[PDB]
């Protein structure tokens, strides 16, 4: 019953059980807690960022579970699992794992089960919306992009890569292999590297406007979306580019809620009419 969650998708499906945690890390952005989710998490004390969570704060909740990760909590397993009883993720984004074990721990299994049913659901009305869309041209092939200060990073696998997958998108065969090959975030320096996003349809994930460096962004965006490598790309030249995707629910939430939020704005972007 008391839980402290040391990654965006844990305290999310944690909220989504019913379970409000006594600890959480910061969020990313939005600083301390995310707007969509924030009253949510009304008296939960924030421990510490996801990268080096406080352990003490942790400590002084008492919690009877913390949930943690490999990739950000590796180095302390030892020390989290002295404080409480302590499971794990290998990522931060598989939410549908994050569900099922977090169902396990807290006795919700009926609970994840239904979230799970519900993302089921929506998923499987979304691949049959998209082919009575798209018909001969279903499945698309789909890049996720992200313009950075000195860099462009494609989202392969990872969050947003993981849900498009379910939803029957598919991938170049050049980036497919590099998914194959355990790479969920691509970064790319050189614009010889852009026929890597190639694909029928591109999805730009937009980093937080109110960033330090919104600047220096803006203008990496304006160089890559100008070359000549850009616009030889299937999408682009078919206007089947979609902008401003908010990172929040495109990436750094990782969570359960985000998911269904993430559905709902393909039908949106894409302007799929959803059939009843």
């Amino acid at each position: 019953k008391r839980v402290v969650t040391l990654y965006q998708g844990a305290t999310d499906v944690a909220v989504s059980l019913g379970v409000k945690p006594v600890g959480a890390v910061e969020s990313w952005t939005q600083k301390p807690k995310f707007e969509y989710i924030k009253n949510d998490l009304k008296d939960t004390k924030i421990v510490g960022q996801e990268p080096a969570p406080n352990l003490e704060e942790i400590s002084k909740l008492k919690p009877d579970l913390i949930v943690a990760s490999k990739v950000r909590n590796e180095k302390v397993y030892d020390q989290l699992s002295k404080i409480a009883p302590t499971v794990s993720t290998d990522t931060v984004f598989k939410f549908k794992d994050t569900t099922k074990l977090m169902g396990k721990a807290l006795g919700k299994e009926k609970e994840a089960e239904d979230l799970l049913k519900k993302y089921d659901d929506k998923v499987a009305a979304f691949q049959k919306d998209a082919k009575a869309k798209y018909k001969d041209a279903w499945p698309l092939k789909a890049s996720v992009v992200n313009f950075r200060a000195d860099h462009t990073r494609i989202y392969a696998g990872g969050y947003a890569g993981e849900i498009l997958n379910d939803l029957g998108f598919k991938r170049n065969k050049d980036l497919q292999k590099q998914v194959d090959n355990g790479k969920d975030i691509i970064q790319l320096t050189s614009k010889e590297s852009i026929p890597l996003m190639n694909a029928d349809h591109i999805f730009v994930v937009k980093s937080d406007p109110n960033a330090k460096d919104a600047a220096l962004v803006k203008k990496t965006e304006s160089e890559w979306t100008s070359s000549k490598e850009w616009k030889n790309l299937d999408a682009v030249k078919n206007n089947q580019v979609s902008d401003d995707l908010d990172e929040i629910t495109w990436n750094l939430a990782g969570g359960y809620k985000s998911s269904l939020k993430l559905i709902d704005d393909l039908y949106e972007k894409l302007n799929i009419e959803k059939q009843s």
